[PDB]
């Protein structure tokens, strides 16, 4: 479905980005487009990336140069752990410093809640009120709970994001 | 060349592990074998692998593939002393699997550029190297941001297996 209106003859560039342990490399995985590659640009900055046609998914780890990997963004994929209760304020400045990112300004915006299958799991009402995502204008955006480790969510969020170009 | 001498037709796997954050994927990427890639084959489980020719590494993060194992690596950060502990636990536990008593060992005693730094003689000793009978072991001082050590370290590794 989501693959069919992302393949093509012009570049897909996403990126993914989220706290560390937020679940973005068990994602990838998931996804079965292909080997999860990963490069040192600088020391400290570790890129995976998995390339499948025309589609490039490019994922890193924020609120531990950026910007040369923006160019041509078409989505923004933001992954949080549901369950870290302790760090959804520091997702949600990271997320915002994402979305004031001039280059990716007509970027799309699909947040996976993720580790839904967890006990104390924030809700998706709760998630996309501490995210902050009512807020947010001039940008569509879905938010979208998932659980990377059995794939359930996932293609459901890709289906809206590829809908949504 | 400690490569030229590693590349040949029988196949050569090596396992490089230690704490997360002690300086493994870095490693990886400064040896400039081939492209990393990660799989995930069990849940939880990352593990990295670079292979080139007959040669593989293969990654992962022990604490927190032992088929034909013809070395192991042990990488840990010469600057984390509230950790090296349980590096110990870890490197003790796993030269104690049976299935990789003929491995050789090359510790790397990595980040030691950082100026408060043990030294070499005391990650040997909080190691418990020198406790390691019937196994050729050695410890090499490396940083992986410059590629210092490494080349030595890996000489060594070819050279003793
Ligand atoms: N319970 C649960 N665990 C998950 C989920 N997604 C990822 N994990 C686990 O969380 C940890 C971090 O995952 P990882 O994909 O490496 O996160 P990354 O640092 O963002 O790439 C791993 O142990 C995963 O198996 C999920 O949906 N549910
Ligand atoms: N100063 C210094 N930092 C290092 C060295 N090796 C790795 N690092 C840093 O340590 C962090 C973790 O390294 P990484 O390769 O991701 O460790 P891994 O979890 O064992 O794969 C990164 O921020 C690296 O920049 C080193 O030799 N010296
Ligand atoms: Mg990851
Ligand atoms: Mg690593």
């Amino acid at each position: 479905s989501w693959l069919s209106k992302l393949l093509g003859k012009k570049e897909m560039r996403i990126l993914m980005v989220g706290l560390d342990a937020a679940g973005k490399t068990s994602i990838l995985y998931k996804l079965k487009l292909g080997e999860i590659v990963t490069t040192i640009p600088t020391i400290g900055f570790n890129v995976e990336t998995v390339e499948y046609k025309n589609i490039s998914f490019t994922v890193w780890d924020v609120g531990g140069l950026w910007r040369h990997y923006y160019q041509n963004t078409q989505a923004i994929i933001f992954v949080v752990d549901s369950n870290d209760r302790d760090r959804i304020g520091e997702a949600r400045e990271e997320l915002m410093k994402m979305l004031n990112e001039d280059e990716m300004r007509n970027a799309i915006l699909l947040v996976f809640a993720n580790k839904h299958d967890l006990p104390q799991a924030m809700s998706i009402s709760e998630v996309t009120e501490k995210l902050g995502l009512q807020t947010i204008k001039n940008r569509k955006w879905y938010c979208q709970t998932s659980c990377a480790t059995n794939g359930d969510g996932l293609y459901e969020g890709l289906d809206w994001l590829a809908d949504n170009l």
